[PDB]
C-alpha cells in the first residue's frame, strides 16, 4: 500500500514592482509576491521567508519587514517584504526562498530595482 506524506510546496503566481523598476534614493516600498500553497501542509509559524543573497536593503530588521501568510493547502496568498532604496544610484536586488522548519521549498523570489540619481537642485 501507500499513503500521502507531508509535502511543503509553493508556486509563484504574480508580483508587484516589476524587475528594473526605477525608484528615487530613500524610497520605502513593499514588495509583494503572490504565491500558491501547492503542498498538502498548511503554512504556520514554522514557515518563514529566508534571505538568500542581494544588495537591496531592508527597511529595518527581518522580524519586522517579512510576512509569510498561514496559507491552507491549495490557497493563494501574498508574501511581503518592506525595503528602502539605498542613497546611491545603481542596481539593487534581494533574493528569498520559503523555508518550513529549516527546509527550503518552492521557487526563489526576488526584488530588483534601479535607484535613479536625485534631480539637479539647479
Amino acid at each position: 500500500g501507500t499513503s500521502v506524506m507531508p509535502m511543503l510546496s509553493a508556486a509563484f503566481v504574480d508580483e508587484n514592482l516589476p524587475d528594473g523598476t526605477h525608484l528615487q534614493p530613500g524610497t520605502k516600498f513593499i514588495k509583494h509576491w503572490r504565491m500558491k500553497n501547492t503542498g498538502n501542509v498548511k503554512w504556520s509559524a514554522d514557515t518563514k521567508l529566508k534571505f538568500m543573497w542581494g544588495n537591496l536593503t531592508l527597511a529595518s530588521t527581518e522580524k519586522k519587514d517579512v510576512l509569510v501568510p498561514c496559507l491552507k493547502a491549495g490557497h493563494v496568498g501574498v508574501v511581503s517584504v518592506e525595503f528602502i532604496a539605498p542613497a546611491l544610484e545603481g542596481t539593487y536586488t534581494s533574493h528569498w526562498r520559503l523555508s518550513h522548519k529549516g527546509q527550503q521549498f518552492g521557487p526563489r523570489v526576488w526584488c530588483s530595482i534601479i535607484v535613479d540619481p536625485f534631480p539637479s537642485e539647479e
